[PDB]
């Protein structure tokens, strides 16, 4: 934890005790000495907490915090603690790349290109492009996750969450290398380009080869079948693009607006290809009003559904973000006319789902967007961040989830929450913000009731066998993957099993475990590891 931040250890458990002592360990000296705050239920975990205040202890150094009979692992009290894991979150998309070969000494992940057949892609359906089965060029991007599929949805979504950590701290990402492994993306390096930008911009040229001439744009890219824990280059059945949609077609047209913005200082004629693409997909969305998602039987034998039905908050994204990156005030009036409710209110945490805060983001940072609707896209911001502030500071583990958040990637919503919060101390600073935004890092890697990290690497228990075909495979470590987490509702066999057949039942904190085949809790997936890139973004040391 960083020296000028809350320092609070949570104690489950421990009721008799009253005191606690901070112990320098490389001289053993007590540096701080204090009372435990009172013992409190927790709802979501059954778990009777209360926890150790020594924030005004603030010398870096190496401690443990003694109750009782018992001394806490370790800890570090340093400026620079999450510059390192930050940095491994960034680059485990380069470890996910689609494609290419990848040969990396920093974890030892070396595999031979794989999905080469991507390049010749068949469509699943017939188009007024393409015949049914007719090849398309759809190679590159990142394995969305613990499969190979490459789904537009979550890489718009990622790739924005990632340029906005970009934006957020740009002198911070000048000058941080993600140490890109041999052959990868030598034209951007030697042009200078950040490495983060060159990560992003391998995502970025795969969205771009998934839209078609009308601007919009299929849904995903993956097999009729799911593949084994194999490595990718093993994965040599046929590939197809499947499903059209407008929600994607939107999201897509957000990321490359943003991405235009981001790309411009470096590379011009790049960041007005994106532009004019985000554009041709805003014009199709525009000409084609109502709501598309296109089902063929079949299309999920291999890969996740991703539906959504509706697509009024990645329109608005879109749109806004358009207005951001053009300054053309058209954008303000197609947005007060069809959006008006996502300038006044509804502010929720970005997921594949739901973009309304991508858009507010960008609304709020348009010039050339209504001042009176700026104010009040501000207020939905900080009215959504103040009730997360409530939520957290009255409980236990400081958490902003509540009990019944415990579903598919809560591990990403409580990062897209500190998103959220971070985004609110932009527009209105808020010392509560930022630190509510922290304690949720501090949850991540393992201030929480399940007594682990959700993100790879990280933390004195972190996930050991994620579901993730790379991992299992080459029985390789890949640092800074952020699992789904904690799962109350199930979703694969061990948790189905576990769920069913525990008594007392599981409490929904708790409702985790590092098993291969437990997909509903714990696999890694690029848009859960984004919101944390985004928030660790804030805490990392510059230099
Ligand atoms: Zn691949």
């Amino acid at each position: 934890m960083l020296p000028e931040f809350p320092k609070i250890a949570v104690v489950a458990g421990s009721e008799a005790e009253s005191v606690f002592r901070v112990v320098d360990i490389g001289t053993g000296d007590v540096v701080y000495e204090g009372r435990l705050s009172d013992s409190v239920y927790d709802d979501a975990s059954g778990d009777t907490v209360r926890h150790a205040d020594f924030g005004e202890w603030k010398r870096p150094g190496s401690y443990s915090v003694t109750v009782g009979r018992s001394s806490s692992a370790p800890f570090r009290i340093g400026n620079d603690v999450y510059r390192a894991p930050l940095i491994q979150a960034a680059r485990s998309y380069t470890l996910a790349r689609c494609g290419v070969a990848i040969d990396d000494p920093v974890t030892g992940l070396r595999h031979d290109v794989c999905h080469a057949q991507d390049k010749q892609a068949m469509l699943f359906f017939e188009d007024p492009f393409h015949r049914q089965g007719d090849p398309i060029d759809v190679s590159g991007g990142w394995h969305d996750a613990g499969d190979y599929g490459k789904y537009v949805p979550t890489g718009a979504v990622a790739a924005a969450q990632l340029m906005l950590a970009w934006e957020m701290r740009p002198e911070l990402w000048r000058s941080l290398s993600l140490s890109l492994p041999a052959g990868l993306s030598e034209p951007e390096r030697r042009a200078g380009l950040p490495d983060l930008l060159v990560e992003i911009k391998y995502e970025l040229d795969w969205l771009l080869r998934m839209q078609r001439p009308d601007g919009a744009v299929y849904l995903k890219v993956a097999g009729g079948a799911w593949p084994g824990y194999i490595r990718p280059e093993e994965d040599t059945a046929d590939r197809y693009v499947f499903g059209l949609s407008t929600y994607g077609t939107a999201q897509f047209a957000g990321a490359a607006a943003m991405g235009a913005r981001v790309y411009a200082p470096f590379l011009p004629d790049y960041a007005r290809k994106l532009l004019d693409a985000a554009i041709r997909a805003q014009r199709y969305l525009e000409q084609h009003p109502d709501p598309e998602f296109r089902y063929d039987e079949g299309q999920n034998n291999g890969s996740g559904p991703y539906e959504k039905r509706t697509d009024r908050e990645e329109r608005f994204w879109a749109a806004a973000e358009l207005l951001r990156t053009t300054d053309d005030a058209r954008y303000d009036a197609y947005i007060r006319e069809h959006f008006s409710d996502f300038l006044e209110g509804k502010t929720s945490a970005v997921f594949w789902g739901n973009t309304v805060l991508l858009g507010q983001w960008a609304y709020v940072n348009a010039e050339r967007a209504d001042a009176d609707h700026k104010a009040s896209v501000r207020a939905s911001l900080t009215a959504y961040a103040d009730e997360l502030v409530r939520w957290a500071s009255a409980n236990g583990y400081r958490s902003v989830l509540r009990p019944t958040d415990y579903f598919w990637g809560s591990a990403r919503e409580a990062m897209g929450r500190a998103q959220a919060l971070l985004l609110a101390d932009a527009v209105a600073p808020n010392r509560a913000y930022l630190e509510t935004a922290l304690d949720q890092a501090h949850w991540l890697f393992g201030r929480n009731a399940a007594g682990t990290s959700f993100m790879t690497g990280i933390g004195m228990h972190s996930p050991q066998k994620p579901h993730h075909r790379l991992v299992a495979s080459t029985q390789t470590l890949i640092p800074g993957l952020v699992v789904g987490g904690p799962n109350a509702q199930g979703g694969d066999p061990i948790m189905d099993r576990l769920l069913r057949e525990s008594d007392p039942r599981v409490f929904p904190a708790k409702a985790y475990v590092d098993d291969w085949e437990a997909y509903s809790v714990n696999e890694p997936a690029i848009d859960y590891t984004a919101p944390a890139v985004f928030v660790l973004t804030r805490f990392a040391e510059d230099r």
